[PDB]
C-alpha cells in the first residue's frame, strides 16, 4: 500500500553495503597476497 518501498530497499542496501565493504576489503589483502605470481603485465 503506502509503505516506503524505496526505504525498505535502500535498507537492504545499508546492510549489504556494510558486509560488502568489509568483504571487498578483506579480499584485497587476500588477493593481493596470492597476487604476486599473477599481478598485471606491469
Amino acid at each position: 500500500g503506502k509503505i516506503p518501498v524505496k526505504a525498505i530497499k535502500k535498507a537492504g542496501a545499508a546492510i549489504g553495503k556494510g558486509l560488502r565493504a568489509i568483504n571487498i576489503a578483506s579480499t584485497a589483502h587476500d588477493v593481493y597476497s596470492f597476487f604476486k605470481p599473477k599481478h598485471k603485465k606491469k
